């Protein structure tokens, strides 16, 4: 039960029943599979479907066959879909989010025009890179060359830990057109990269511990020539779209937890009213009673401090502070709950025929994607250090 | 400066500056001499402003002089009288809310009009008695007991830990009518008794750590007459009204960790900007920035929460669980974020010169008054064993 | 390196140097395959080697080829294990202590003689059976009967959770001689079944979330007929040797969550001074040394309080809620350090690559195993209930 | 009762029970008042005492009538005062540490033999002087002038937050003598000033939050006449005298968290099985059962971890990172368990008239006083830097 005390209009509440029925009967029964094979068989399938819900260019423009919403309503489907498979619910937030909303905010018309569209309809994947194996929280420490060749730009280097990577049809992708910028953050662009495209490649999956089921894989560019009509926004002007976009991804991707946290309510509650021990339902036992109230208070306190963040910033307001907020507690909370979840289970929890393992190495992502939780507190404290 | 990002509506903000400017001025600079001498020396005085801006009987019908608002406007309220003095705002809260709010609800058209009216002027202090020496947490044990003579009901016994206890001119008091009642809870009922009733007569002030101001002390009934038309509600129904109205007394009460989180806000912020050690302001460091976006965020969530569940009882949608999680939840986090303050401060916030201290003096209060912790996660816990 | 700060005989210094060497070059390079593969494919070959060293009869009686040893050195081992491989440290947990040690506690001349040499070599596995589908924490509520048929015991039901369950040569298991005993601890029996008794089989191992190698399965007994002369202890006598050895269990596996926070640190420590972020090791910036200093005293303060119960418990004086505060703390602290292992590491400490996300998922058994975090705090609460 | 599992020999447990007995009578009756009068009336007297029992040379060389014994025998000490009264135990602990063991360890012949003696027997008492208004952690940054005037030197300036100020006969001052030393740390000498010395004076005592009792003023020195046979060690070579004993004092304070925390198991214990409510003893329910199991381990943990590190630095192994490690676990404890023993207690923990409240107050101090925890932290996580 969904208590929408949370302040969500009629459509927002039908907007997450139609989510909620769906991922119910499409991705809920093979979220065990997807994660224990690191595979989501399905993957291009499931896509169209959400592009024929609507779910993934939930915030574009209408005119390109988007819903034309708000984060508000894009944070729910996040959360729906985590609620059913974390993985999915990953590599959705990389497509409509890192991918998707980048594009509507800096591409052009032609841009927009061109590849909208089909990232609306599930046709194409989507994905963001900017992060390598040198520059993770130190994003501006980036080194992928891009060599300006008359309308072209030579790109040399790789990049590391991208969502979405092997299915990416369309990329965007930050490098260093400037090395030698006084202010590094002045030597940057972005570039929309496409599958096919002479030099890039991608390489295998990554092993991960959670989000197995989201694939990330490193990108490598040997001299492939991308025309001047691909940079996103403009030249050494990147490291902008880079940032502004941090904000809402930080905004949008704090659904993860919020859907985890739910997840393990969705089990956690009913076992502990079923399992008995010393002659009563566990769940009546004090120390089980506060179980709950910690898990219960943990997710609905998120819940209302994500849902008015995002409430804020579809009227126009929002912040680099506010954002990394609501997923900095949103994710640490996540992943207590998810570790008293496995322990209300006792030995239950701790085997994998039981997601309540899944959930933690799930939860776990979310304190490191998106920015580090040390990161993000800087982020804040560096807030108030400039008022 | 408080980021209206909680989704308040421009009267809203209007209050909650209106009510900052005032307290600014006539009780913030008040606030350590209330603390030290444990006395509130203007408060007759203070209530009838108090009363003259509206805001004693902010949830009362318009009809008795009321503002005929809402719980959310009232947590504002209480929140900024809380800011201002921890000890004043507890005292707002059991006579705004504990005392009025629960005439308003229970009281017939008599007893509101002949108590209401001064209640909200300021005129006269309300009070809530419930708890005893012997029933804290367990409330339902309390052995008042009210002997029904004729048209009159005779009291003998006495309450422990009253706010407002020795100002109160009415009270809202609970007895045992039916001591023999099979359970328990169908042999109490609440009587209106007031100020100069023979056989009613108070005890000293308590020597407490926090809410120091905030009068607190024993009512002592001794053969004390209430005539049958001072009972609030009905005769032994009255375990009911005592349990309703603890939840829109946890729901309201909430504000004052809130207040005082914001209070210590208020302090930190400007001080690590102003105090410098190794050649810079403490405030650069990174243990300090983390310190900061902890207190940020701990409130920032917190305020969310409570304001959403409050604006969801204007609605018309209150549960225990949900009012006792909002409290459970701030209470908890308003005491570690004053413990931080003092760290902030250093030496400095470990001297009573400064409030940092009285921060985590008062905001203890609130994990015991309204319920302890334990026994508000045990509310929750069971919430969820009967469904 | 290990501070020795622990105040360790030199003796004791050599056994843990001696088993560190060991350990280094023959088990903890094969640790990250063993838990991949669910499965420790020396393990017969190890045990020998394991028993070649003496640590496996490490506190049996040198009459039966043990070291005569006691705890304290018990500990040292079984931590040391631990830091090359969680699963094989809790297998040696379950032979040594577990099984080896209730055997030379209450088996009398013969059993001891006929059992003991081969599970001190390490030509036989042991294994301890207590636990069941349907009696975890509530142990005594298990329903294994055990029915006398003259000199023998024919049981009937089955054991759940058994570690070491499947290889397994002697186990200890407990069962309903009584089951219409007055108080139901009044009716339990434990018994000596050994690999190959008619009607005693196996199940197949568990998918666990950690301590992946460490074999987990289901005992199953079908007119398992079993000689009176196979009892440990005395009949209906047995629920006493089951709660004295979970005492002693709880103090050695101790070991397990101090050989596990040790391996974090073993690789978080290194890594934060060779990763540079901002121009600088990760490991200079306050939010990073603030973290080495929590795990490290964290790991230091279970280290001493560990030490010294067990140094206690060897001059004589074990107490049960001692052993169960050893654990009930150690074992929270592992996981959090486990956690914060995986942070210092991002994305890398989010792959499978790196043994960080190994320690999180072993580490998080031992808030459930030897009891539940619940159950210890439960043990501890009533002593003082006693007092 | 302390259960001696903490490893002491005879003849430390009977230094323990000596303690115990004398401050039993003696100190612990008084502790309230001096807590609310924020004065000790019988200081003096005490210390007589506290000499003639030998706990104030306690570690002092037995030639100038010392105890000749060892820093574990003084955080025995030092934790038993502190569990009678807060604010004498860090009295005790700036006279026998702070400023007795910096004399025994770098003052000459003549300077023992000259302070010693009256320091050892409580004719004198003792304090130590670092920390001025601009320089708490930073005390390297400290600006306290000391001219060179032939044989003398002139000490212009104050010092801030002296505990024993306005009661000690002797104080260790540290003074920048070249104040235009490269490295600042290189202008740094440590000078004996006695009470009555033309330009010294203090100021009035502090209204501090907690440890009330224990005197805390500012130091004035104006054309201060000191000769320069009474610099303690070598000039300029004092920020090495000065961080030589801050590893000793947090060793030694270590023992005041300990002796709180041993206080409020102290009430809260007893307390828990004579209060009833619901029809038993409060002890009885889970929630409470896990509050005495938490606050009982952390005692515990911490009292093994500072033990084992005094001991070990008895034996020639102390560590700046050891030392700072057991404070800065031990204070953060102290205050967590001290704020459960007001919950414990409910609305009686939250009255003066119980020292539940007291407990907290004072335990704030040791994450403050010492060095704070961040410093703490810095000089740990440095440690693992350095190597
Ligand atoms: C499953 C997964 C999916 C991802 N998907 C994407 C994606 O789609 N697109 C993309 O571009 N990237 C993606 N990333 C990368 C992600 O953004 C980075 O891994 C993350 O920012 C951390 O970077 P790092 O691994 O380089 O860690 P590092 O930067 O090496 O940091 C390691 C540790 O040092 C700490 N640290 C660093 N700097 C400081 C400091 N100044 N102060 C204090 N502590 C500090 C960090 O917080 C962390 O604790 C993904 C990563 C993963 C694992
Ligand atoms: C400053 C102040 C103001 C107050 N103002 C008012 C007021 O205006 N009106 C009014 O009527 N009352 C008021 N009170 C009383 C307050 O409601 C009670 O003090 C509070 O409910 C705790 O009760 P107690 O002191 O009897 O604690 P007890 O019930 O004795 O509880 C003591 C400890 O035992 C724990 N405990 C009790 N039962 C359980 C259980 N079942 N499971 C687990 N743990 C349990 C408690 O949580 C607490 O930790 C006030 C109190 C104070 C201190
Ligand atoms: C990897 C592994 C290895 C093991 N190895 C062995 C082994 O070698 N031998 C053996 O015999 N057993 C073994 N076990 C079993 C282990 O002892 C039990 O799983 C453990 O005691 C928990 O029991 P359960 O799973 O039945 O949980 P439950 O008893 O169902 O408990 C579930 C939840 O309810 C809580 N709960 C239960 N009672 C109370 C209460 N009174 N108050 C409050 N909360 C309560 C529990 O703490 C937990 O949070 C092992 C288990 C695992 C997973
Ligand atoms: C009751 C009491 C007794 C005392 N007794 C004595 C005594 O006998 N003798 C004596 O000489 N002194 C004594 N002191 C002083 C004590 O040593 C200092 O108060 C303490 O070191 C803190 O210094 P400060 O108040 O100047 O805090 P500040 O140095 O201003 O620090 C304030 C805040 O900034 C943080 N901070 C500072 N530097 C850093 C950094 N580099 N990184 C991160 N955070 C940082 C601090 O941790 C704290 O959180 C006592 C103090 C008290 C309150
Ligand atoms: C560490 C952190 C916070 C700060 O960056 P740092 O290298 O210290 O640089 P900053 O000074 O913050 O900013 C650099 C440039 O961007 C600009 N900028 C910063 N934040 C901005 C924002 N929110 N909007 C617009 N511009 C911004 C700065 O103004 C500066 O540009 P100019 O030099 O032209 O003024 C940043 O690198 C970061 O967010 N890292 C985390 C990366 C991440 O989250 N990756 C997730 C990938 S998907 S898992
Ligand atoms: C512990 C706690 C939660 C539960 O009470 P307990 O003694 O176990 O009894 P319960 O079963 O909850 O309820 C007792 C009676 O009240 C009724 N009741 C309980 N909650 C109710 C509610 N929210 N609305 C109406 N009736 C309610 C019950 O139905 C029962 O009446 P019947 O027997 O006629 O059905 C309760 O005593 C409590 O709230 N204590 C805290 C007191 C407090 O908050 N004091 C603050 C004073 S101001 S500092
Ligand atoms: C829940 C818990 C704490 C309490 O048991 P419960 O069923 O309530 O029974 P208890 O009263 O505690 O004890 C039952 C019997 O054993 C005895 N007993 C209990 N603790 C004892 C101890 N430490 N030493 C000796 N005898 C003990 C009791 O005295 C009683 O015997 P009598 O009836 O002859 O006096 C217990 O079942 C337990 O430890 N469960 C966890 C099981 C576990 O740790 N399994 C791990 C397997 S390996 S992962
Ligand atoms: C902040 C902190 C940790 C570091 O000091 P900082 O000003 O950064 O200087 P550092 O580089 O650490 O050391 C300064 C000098 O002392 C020396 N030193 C530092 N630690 C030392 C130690 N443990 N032993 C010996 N010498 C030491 C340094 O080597 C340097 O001398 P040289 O320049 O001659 O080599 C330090 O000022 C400190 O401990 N502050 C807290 C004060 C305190 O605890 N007061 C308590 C009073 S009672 S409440």
């Amino acid at each position: 039960v969904d208590d929408a005390i949370n302040g969500l209009s009629e459509e927002q509440r039908q907007l997450r029943q139609t989510m909620a029925k769906f991922l119910q009967e499409h991705l809920a029964p093979k979220a065990q599979e997807i994660d224990r094979s690191n595979e989501f068989k399905n993957l291009r399938e499931f896509w169209k479907q959400l592009g024929n819900l609507g779910v993934l260019g939930i915030t574009a423009p209408v005119q390109y066959g988007g819903s034309g919403l708000g984060y508000l309503e894009h944070v729910l489907v996040m959360e729906e879909i985590s609620r059913a498979s974390g993985a999915v619910g990953l590599s959705y937030g990389a497509h409509s989010n890192l991918c998707i909303n980048q594009l509507v905010r800096n591409g052009n018309e032609a841009q927009k025009e061109k590849y909208l569209p089909k990232l609306i309809s599930g046709e194409y994947i989507g994905a963001l890179a900017m992060s390598e194996p040198n520059a993770g929280s130190d994003v501006v420490s980036m080194k992928l060359k891009a060599e300006k060749k008359g309308n072209h730009y030579i790109l040399n280097g790789n990049k590391f830990w991208i969502t979405n990577g092997p299915d990416a049809d369309v990329l965007i992708v930050y490098a260093k057109t400037d090395l030698a910028a006084v202010p590094a953050s002045r030597g940057i662009t972005a570039f929309i990269v496409e599958k096919g495209m002479p030099g890039f490649s991608t390489s295998k999956k990554l092993d991960k511990l959670g989000m197995r089921g989201s694939n990330t894989c490193e990108l490598i560019f040997e001299d492939c020539k991308i025309p001047a009509a691909n940079i996103l926004g403009h030249e050494n002007k990147g490291v902008y779209v880079l940032m502004s976009g941090l904000d809402l991804e930080r905004l949008v991707l704090a659904g993860g937890p919020l859907g985890l946290m739910q997840a393990v309510l969705d089990h956690t509650i009913p076992y502990l009213h079923v399992r008995e021990a010393f002659g009563q339902k566990i769940g009546h036992f004090q120390l089980m009673q506060g179980k709950m109230a910690d898990m219960y208070t943990r997710l609905m306190a998120c819940r209302q401090y994500v849902y008015n963040v995002a409430k804020a910033c579809d009227e126009g307001h929002c912040t680099a502070k506010d954002c990394a907020g609501v997923i900095l507690y949103s994710a640490e909370c996540a992943t207590q709950v998810a570790l008293d979840g496995i322990q209300c289970f006792g030995g239950n929890g701790y085997i994998n025929d039981f997601p309540m393992g899944r959930f933690l190495r799930d939860a776990k992502l979310y304190e490191i994607g998106a920015g580090t939780s040390e990161v993000r507190r800087l982020v804040i404290g560096r807030a108030f250090n400039a008022d």
